[PDB]
DNA sequence: ACTGGAGAAAGAAAGTGAAAGGAAGATAAAACGGGATTCATACACCGTTAAATACCGGTTTAAAAATCCCGTGGCGCGTTTTAAAAAATCTGTGCGGGTGATTTTAT
């Protein structure tokens, strides 16, 4: 952490493709996202397929 | 007596709180105009007949149509203005993580 006190996770080992399904919206400095949800069957069969 | 700093007086310029009023808005009461019923009453449709009008044959004649000469103003051309419509260019705004700040009451 800041104070080199601390332990966080760099990332999380999820199990749900939370991107696709929830979307995301940012704005930052010279670019910006822009990302709709989706539905998690229609997620799932692609992915498996 | 003279000098230079400092404090106090006096005077002039700028900011101020309050000002009728008037065009510019705003809000209600009123007069209006457009639908649903309800019939009595005048209007639409059907047989009959005297009468008023359309039609044909032949004149005519006075009025309107046709023709010629001319002298103009009313359209036509070229070139400018001027509004009117269209294309181009600016102005706000909200979505989500970040930075920093404000106010009123009771005991």
């Amino acid at each position: 952490n800041y104070d080199g006190t601390e332990k966080i996770p760099d990332v999380m080992p999820t199990k749900i493709p939370n991107l696709l399904v929830n979307g995301s919206s940012g704005i930052a400095v010279g670019m910006a996202t822009n990302i709709p949800p989706h539905n998690l069957t229609e997620v799932i069969n692609g992915c498996l397929a």
